[PDB]
Parts: structure tokens; C-alpha cells; sequence
RNA sequence: AAAAAAAAAG
RNA sequence: AAAAAAAAAAG
RNA sequence: AAAAAAAAAG
RNA sequence: AAAAAAAAAG
């Protein structure tokens, strides 16, 4: 078994039974962000990939990277 | 003929029933026509006919399940 | 919490809280339907009639078939 | 031509990529034309261009992955 | 080769 | 209570 | 980074 | 309301 701190982009809808990444079960973003070192942490951490839906992405819980100028 | 229903699919974009009869939301925006929307292929959110497991204290602002009165969101 | 009842989706089950038994081998369990090992990975019968009936040709199918279906 | 490919999807009926460009088998029967089949919506099984994880010892008679020579199956 | 690249209000 | 996070640590 | 390379009989 | 009751060879 392998375990990484990198965030799984599929979250609770991941269906890879050998997935080595972290999975969020809360819409709350972890208070430590990308600095969190808890392997089984259930809060959200940033995904290192640009959001397909850009500055106009309407999902306030989205963990992908957005341009500046997007207001929550 | 068609067996499709206006009732909302509780799994949304994560439904993997290849024969699902229900409506699927692909937007986080709630449909402006509400539960009265009659467009079978409408992609906006509509209420699900099932009680939310998380009850009056559910804090997911996109949740489409049914909640008791007095639920408060930020 | 866990049940001896066979999961009808096997390795393709995506219920993260599933309480049923999952076959990871196409070999049928030598103890049959009355096997009581909770983590047994061999096949046991599903409690549902096969949609494909007496003419089902999938030799690994665990659903229920009428007696006229004979496997080579 | 179109974006669709004749290459076989390795996930079959359990594929959940809504943008998948590959061919999907809905039968355990292997296509009589094999890897030479050019029908883009063919539902029968064709060889996958990837080595089987279970190698010469694979006993799944419906497996579409590549195997070493010397694999045997029940007769 | 698994995000809603389906846009109608994204 | 057979596919939602009734898994809680801040929900 | 989505096959059962998880084995007890594969 | 998650099996290929979608068929061309099932
Ligand atoms: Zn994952
Ligand atoms: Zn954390
Ligand atoms: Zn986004
Ligand atoms: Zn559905
Ligand atoms: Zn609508
Ligand atoms: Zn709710
Ligand atoms: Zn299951
Ligand atoms: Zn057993
Ligand atoms: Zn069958
Ligand atoms: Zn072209
Ligand atoms: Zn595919
Ligand atoms: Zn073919
Ligand atoms: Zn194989
Ligand atoms: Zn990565």
C-alpha cells in the first residue's frame, strides 16, 4: 500500500480501489490547507490543476485552481 | 414511447445507472422554474423527493434533498 | 454490521459503506451458498433471478437460473 | 474523420468517462473478425493493446488483455 | 483514458 | 439502512 | 491516478 | 433507482 498527501480529484466519487490519494468527505476546506500532513484528513485541500470552469465557476466548494477576480 | 420521469435523480452527475429514468443536474444553479419545471432535459437543480439524512443542520448549500423548517444557511 | 448476503455488483460495487460479501474470484466457493466466512472472496449465489434466464451464456454469472441452463 | 477510435476501452460496460472515445464491448463473445474489425459501434470483444496483469496464469476465459504464449484454459 | 469541454442562466 | 458525508476531528 | 498484480482454492 | 432484459452472433 502507498499513501500520498496529494488530493484525489474525484473525492467521494473515486472508484479506484487502490487509490493512494487523500479524499475529502466535507465541503469545509481544511484550516491548514496544502500544509496539512494528516494522511486520513477528511477536509478539503487544494488540487494542483486549473479549473475547467474558470473565473465564472459557481461551485464555492471547488478545490481546483481559479484565476484572480473570482469572488466567493 | 418514453419512461422518463420529471423526478430528480438523487445521484446527479455521479449516477452510473445506464438506464436511469430521472432528471440529472449538471449545474450548481437552482432552476428558476423550481419543482414546477416540465422540461425533461433541464440541466439545472430541482428538489429531490426524499428527506435529507443530515436534517435541519445540513450545511451543504447545494443540497437538493428535503429539510425540516427552520434550516439556516450562511 | 456485515452480512453474508452476496453483493450483486461484485468488484464493481461503488457503495463505500456496503455491508455485503464481494467475490474477487470467478471460482465458485466450494462451501456453496451456506458458506459462513464473512470475508470469503469466492463466488456464492445472488438472491435474484437472472435477467437473461435459461439461455444465459456467462459462465461466471452468480444470479439464479432455471434448471434447463447447463454449463459445459 | 471522427474522434472515435477502434481501440478497445479497457473498462467495457463499467466505463464512466463521459468523453471516452474508445469501443465498448457489451458481449462476452469475442468478435469473429478479431483485431481486424472496423465497425465503429461493434459490441463484441476485441483485443486490448495492454499486457494482462495476471500473465500466463490468467484463467478468466473472457479476458481481452494480451497474454504470453503458453497460457492454457479449460477444454 | 473517469471533474458539468452537453449551455439554456456556466 | 442495497450506490448521498447519519464514518467527525471543525459537519 | 479507475482490471482480482490484495489470495485462502487465483 | 447502479447486471448486457439496448443485439448484429446474446
Ligand atoms: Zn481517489
Ligand atoms: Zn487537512
Ligand atoms: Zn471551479
Ligand atoms: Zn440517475
Ligand atoms: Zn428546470
Ligand atoms: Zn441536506
Ligand atoms: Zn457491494
Ligand atoms: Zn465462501
Ligand atoms: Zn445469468
Ligand atoms: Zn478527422
Ligand atoms: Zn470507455
Ligand atoms: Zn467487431
Ligand atoms: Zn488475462
Ligand atoms: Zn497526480
Amino acid at each position: 500500500s502507498e499513501k500520498s498527501l496529494e488530493q484525489c480529484k474525484f473525492g467521494t466519487h473515486c472508484t479506484n480501489k487502490r487509490c493512494k490519494y487523500r479524499h475529502a468527505r466535507s465541503h469545509i476546506m481544511c484550516r491548514e490547507g496544502a500544509n496539512c500532513t494528516r494522511i486520513d484528513c477528511l477536509f478539503g485541500h487544494p488540487i494542483n490543476e486549473d479549473c475547467r470552469f474558470g473565473v465564472n465557476c459557481k461551485n464555492i466548494y471547488c478545490l481546483f485552481r481559479h484565476p484572480p477576480g473570482r469572488v466567493l
